[PDB]
């Protein structure tokens, strides 16, 4: 095949404009452009665009399928035991969605590498790794045997390299390299309203990850499910990379799903503010699903039930439970029934004059599948509600943006939680004179700051095991408790 | 050595320790009842509740959400009272700190709204609005006097600001300023700390100092002289505050109460809001800094926190009730204490900023009179509609800062437009969703601001936006519609 056959292929698909700058490119750019174009399926892309353009009631989930960490507190112990047991049997794996690019946070590296400013300065990646290590250890102490929790990590073309290097550089945070499986998701080109693929540069097609629902075709392309089956895994905990509080492989959530005989589960927190950007779990025509925040109407989002809570208050925190057999069915059957969700974006591009432009008005669409669109195909779906202060504080914005879900709110949510762990375990905080500080600080002066406390996951997964370190004792913050002991920072 | 002997019979001699180095230091000194200050300190520190706390009972709790079927009746009653000139508001603006990083009172703060209006102007226009609305609903020019409590630390700036903006359209004679007392800082041993070799460290005596301030300038008499029956007390820092809110006032009136507290649902155990509750039969607010974590995290069977009535510092008091407080109950009010790092001037004329707390500050709280009311009620509203406080600078702890304040207002006005049948569209004219996907560096939420003169709480917008599409930033004011 040569530049002649390619031109024909592109022309028949209505994409010949992709070669318009070909004679102005350096030889090395032509080699690169050529290669990228040869690895694209233009017919499939056209088909996807057609369905997308052509694509231009709800009921709460019944109480019977919703478990609550708060209301069903009497069952936590049983669910936790089940979860730890599954973990000790090596039947549990976690799968991290870390393919998201385009940093709105103002940086060029992936979110997993972000340092939210914790006293320990650990990145989201390391905190996650330590929670996995913690559970491996906890499981080994209540069952005696060493166990493994494989860590599948989905990266995209824009996060793969940097992510792999980062892990290598950190010696996998203490985990074994063989138990961390990286796999890349696919990508899709931005397309203008007329159906033409958009060139970002004269020799480069504007591309982006195909949405977190692209997990399924990625699993197929790299035989991940075969890997899970070979390892003997039964349960998979899928989660979002940006939540500093995520209970990776949370035994309570896993145990709940197992005990209920579910093949699919979704962890949620109560949505109280009508406009919070979280999808809502619900059902339509007896089929379970999530309606993304950007696709719900204000009337629906603000609807209240007789008790005063929002009618649709099951806020998706992107923490799901999938069994391996269900994933196999999704990968080999349902995947094609997943539809692309379309967003109208301002895509930077190169114009006919060869100049890079930042559109004042949206000039194209981005197609993406959502990871929760497979809920509808589950044989047995359940919902598990937890408290957000214990489990959900997302990093989506830079500090200079809208004021929420940023590095500042993330580190403060973690430190406040750990601060609470110490008080609940019997400890206290004091000032410079040994005076006891209240549970909620009076922040009146410029220099006043909240209590800084941080507990390593290796020491405590969710607040347990601290009494011997803090009971009846007082500490000067910042306080850190890790594998090296108790440390009060100066 | 007359006043010099005074300090002696109070162990406060050390104050003149720098006298031999003297005009204002005398004017400030001979205005302090040293006798009383020793009594306050001792009692405040004396002995250096959570178990006896009980939740707010359903009998006294009203909800704007759950009792939506009565908002019309309450709103009418409140508007009626306003038309009868029987309603006044009282702003607590004596507070002043270094927290926001400015040298002026919060009321003058500009959180960055499209209009750039300050909290004072927004509040003033809401007052103007209810007068305008009341005049049209009952045919008669009515008035809502605006009492503003300031401290010696905000008094001058405030008055100037108002005069500058010609009282934002309100009548000078209807805006009554009155100063609140002040209290001295003290060391743990009980000695009044001198800030400067010629200055005593002073600070306002808490928003609870309101009651003594009322007596000092005969504020209550004036209220009776105007025929006012209801007073709405509120905090200055909340950009969404519904000044003279007819619904809250109507609810209290209609319920025949002499004291009321507007609240929002506290969902996060460590949120810094006081919680309304009952202790040994009487209502109180247990301040966020005095509650234990065990109590704060306690949940009820429905999954909500047991003490979920978060005080948003918006109270209802009848003039008769206030009178009884200023002339009888005031003395029973206690002083809440807080350790502080007070800059001082030790021996050898050495001036320094403490690295460790070196004393305490005393304050009375405005809600500590709830316990004296005959009929106390609680009115629960939604925080997205009425509460988004300004307490911290953006560089601080990440909440209740200028950024969240302006976004909470713009999100609410954005919602008013949609609920009135309006629509927002992008540059191509495609309609935007109610909840935007903020994925790129330049993505921002829909910016929208509606002047109170146009809408007080989302009403009267149909003619302005029903079945219409706008390009945000969108501003709707007395000068019409503007797309920036
Ligand atoms: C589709 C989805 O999950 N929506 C949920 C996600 O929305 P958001 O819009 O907040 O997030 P998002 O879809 O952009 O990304 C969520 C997660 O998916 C990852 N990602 C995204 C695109 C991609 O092509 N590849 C990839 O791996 C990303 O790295 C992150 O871990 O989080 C919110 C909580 O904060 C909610 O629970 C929303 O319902
Ligand atoms: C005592 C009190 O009200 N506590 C409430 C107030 O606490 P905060 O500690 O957040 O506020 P704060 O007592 O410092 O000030 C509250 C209001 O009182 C004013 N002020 C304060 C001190 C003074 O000497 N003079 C004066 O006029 C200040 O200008 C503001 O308008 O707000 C929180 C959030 O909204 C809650 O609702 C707290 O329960």
């Amino acid at each position: 095949m040569n530049i002649n056959d390619l031109k024909l292929t592109l022309s028949k698909a209505g994409q010949e404009h992709l070669l318009r700058f070909w004679n102005e490119l350096e030889e090395a750019q032509q080699v690169e452009l050529y290669a990228e174009l040869q690895a694209m399926n233009f017919e499939e892309l056209n088909f996807f665009f057609q369905k997308a353009i052509e694509g231009f009631r709800m009921e709460p989930v019944p109480r019977e399928v919703l478990g609550s960490a708060t209301r069903d507190q009497d069952q936590l112990q049983a669910w936790e035991s089940e979860g730890l047991f599954q973990i000790s049997q090596n039947k549990v794996a976690v799968l991290l969605l870390a393919g998201g690019q385009g940093t709105r946070l103002g940086v060029a590296y992936p979110k997993g590498m972000y340092d939210v400013g914790l006293p320990s300065r650990k990145t989201l990646f390391q905190i996650q790794a330590e929670r996995i290590l913690k559970l491996q250890q906890v499981a080994e102490k209540y069952y005696g045997n060493k166990c493994i929790i494989p860590w599948y990590i989905m990266t995209s073309g824009r996060t793969m390299e940097s992510t792999k290097e980062f892990f290598t550089k950190h010696k996998y945070f203490g985990l074994k390299k063989e138990n961390v499986i990286f796999f890349q998701q696919g990508m899709l080109p931005a397309m203008s309203f007329d159906g033409k693929i958009i060139l970002e540069e004269k020799n480069k097609v504007s591309m982006a990850p195909d949405g977190n629902g692209g997990l399924y075709r990625a699993l197929a392309a790299q035989n991940i499910v075969e890997d899970m089956e070979q390892r003997g895994i039964w349960s998979i905990h899928v989660y979002c990379v940006d939540n500093i509080l995520v209970k990776v492989a949370d035994p309570r959530f896993i145990g709940f799903c197992i005990q209920k005989g579910a093949d699919c589960g979704a962890k949620v927190v109560e949505k109280t503010n009508p406009t919070e950007p979280v999808g809502v779990v619900c059902r339509v025509d007896g089929v379970y699903q999530v309606v993304e925040y950007s696709e719900i109407s204000l009337a629906t989002a603000q609807k209240r039930s007789s008790d005063g809570r929002l009618l649709f208050n099951a806020g998706n925190i992107a923490n799901h439970f999938f069994t391996v057999p269900f994933l196999r069915d999704v990968v080999n059957v349902y995947e094609p029934q997943l539809q692309h969700h379309v967003a109208q974006k301002k895509i930077p591009y190169v114009d006919t004059q060869g100049q890079l432009i930042k559109p004042d008005k949206p000039n194209g669409i981005k197609m993406e599948k959502f990871v929760f669109d497979i809920f509808q195909f589950a044989k047995k779906f359940v919902v598990y509600e937890v408290l957000r202060e214990d489990e959900f504080s997302p990093l989506k914005n830079a500090d200079s943006q809208n004021g929420k879900d940023n590095p500042t709110t993330a580190r403060h949510a973690l430190m406040s939680l750990h601060h609470c762990w110490v008080l609940n375990a019997g400890g206290h905080f004091i000032d410079e004179n040994g005076s006891r500080l209240p549970a909620i600080p009076r922040l009146k002066d410029a220099n006043d700051v909240p209590i800084q406390c941080e507990i390593s996951p290796l020491i405590s997964y969710a607040g347990e095991g601290l009494e011997s370190y803090v009971a009846d004792k007082e500490f000067h913050a910042p306080l850190i408790i890790d594998e090296n002991g108790v440390h009060e920072l100066v």
